[PDB]
């Protein structure tokens, strides 16, 4: 809408009070007007037609149960847009401010989130086995980063492709969540799966197998569920990244950490300067070599971690 840029208050799906960003006109809606061209929330009422409503509010406060998706997903939105503005240099997902487009109350009882081409979607979860999705900053950067990666790269979602295609998302999400700096960890999806479970999550880049997922290209899922295992095989490239970041030794191979800055940077230049719609996994390692090299020189420890992360998971 065409309105004036206001600061709502209102708490998210954890309980934290946090203010955001709306526009006023007659109501306040979720229309945060001081990022690119603009972060916009819709209501999609419990249903499937997309995206659904602006979110609309009449007192520009939302600490309604029903608000508590809806502000996490506009917030976390815009931590997002703020880390890759910051951290990056890019501008909104197309790198030219485009719109950020989320909605919440998708469908009744729904386990899952996505980016669907054109904006991203939140379930509210069964609320056993999921709270509304939006509550995790890392779900919610994770699906923001498919859009980066559908404007870079381009990875074709199945097989080698595609498992890197989600390694992005949860590589990104991970660095968003250490940016915004609460409660990060190396666990993906932590803040909203499973309320009656503590200390459990829906993947670990730390260490994958925890969740079933393989940590060495041996190890690797070759059938057809999954999209060929994407989530599954994702596991071998969060576990390389994760040893990139972190250090520490894998099947006896030792790899020295370089930290996540350099972590976030290597494989932003891989994403955007090399990888390509059809990249398997071997062409990614030598991205994130041809990458450290560009920014830290050929004989440097960054390269030397690289080449030894990538070892440690299998990848030639
Ligand atoms: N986001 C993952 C895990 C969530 C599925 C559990 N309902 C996927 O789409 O496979
Ligand atoms: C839940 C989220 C992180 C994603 N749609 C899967 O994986
Ligand atoms: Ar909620
Ligand atoms: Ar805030
Ligand atoms: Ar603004
Ligand atoms: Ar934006
Ligand atoms: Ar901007
Ligand atoms: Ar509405
Ligand atoms: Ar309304
Ligand atoms: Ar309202
Ligand atoms: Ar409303
Ligand atoms: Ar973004
Ligand atoms: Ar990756
Ligand atoms: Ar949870
Ligand atoms: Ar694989
Ligand atoms: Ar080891
Ligand atoms: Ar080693
Ligand atoms: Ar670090
Ligand atoms: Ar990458
Ligand atoms: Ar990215
Ligand atoms: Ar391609
Ligand atoms: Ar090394
Ligand atoms: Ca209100
Ligand atoms: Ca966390
Ligand atoms: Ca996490
Ligand atoms: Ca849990
Ligand atoms: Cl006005
Ligand atoms: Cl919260
Ligand atoms: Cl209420
Ligand atoms: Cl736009
Ligand atoms: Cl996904
Ligand atoms: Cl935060
Ligand atoms: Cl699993
Ligand atoms: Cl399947
Ligand atoms: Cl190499
Ligand atoms: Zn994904």
């Amino acid at each position: 809408i065409t309105g004036t840029s206001t600061v709502g208050v209102g708490r998210g799906v954890l309980g934290d009070q946090k203010n955001i960003n709306t526009t006023y006109s007659t109501y306040y809606y979720l229309q945060d007007n001081t990022r690119g061209n603009g972060i916009f929330t819709y209501d999609a009422k419990y249903r499937t037609t997309l995206p659904g409503s602006l979110w609309a509010d009449a007192d520009n406060q939302f600490f309604a149960s029903y608000d508590a998706p809806a502000v996490d997903a506009h917030y976390y939105a815009g931590v997002t847009y703020d880390y890759y503005k910051n951290v990056h240099n890019r501008l909104s997902y197309d790198g030219n401010n485009a719109a950020i487009r989320s909605s919440v109350h998708y469908s009744q009882g729904y386990n899952n989130a996505f980016w669907n081409g054109s904006q991203m979607v939140y379930g509210d979860g069964d609320g056993q086995t999921f709270i509304p999705l939006s509550g995790g900053i890392d779900v919610v950067a994770h699906e923001l980063t498919h859009a980066v990666t559908d404007y870079t790269a381009g990875l074709i979602y199945q097989n080698e492709s595609g498992a890197i295609n989600e390694a992005i998302s949860d590589i990104f999400g991970t660095l968003v969540e250490f940016y915004a700096n609460k409660n990060p960890d190396w666990e993906i999806g932590e803040d909203v799966y499973t309320p009656g479970i503590s200390g459990d999550s829906l993947r670990s880049m730390s260490d994958p197998a925890k969740y079933g997922d393989p940590d060495h290209y041996s190890k690797r899922y070759t059938g057809t569920q999954d999209n060929g295992g994407v989530h599954i095989n994702s596991g071998i490239i969060n576990k390389a990244a994760y040893l990139i970041s972190q250090g520490g030794t894998h099947y006896g191979v030792s790899v020295v950490g370089i930290g996540r800055d350099k972590l976030g940077k290597i494989f932003y230049r891989a994403l955007t300067q090399y990888l390509t719609p059809t990249s398997n996994f071997s062409q990614l390692r030598a991205a994130a070599v041809q990458s450290a090299t560009d920014l830290y020189g050929s004989t440097s420890q960054e390269v030397a971690s690289v080449k030894q992360a990538f070892d440690a998971v299998g990848v030639k």
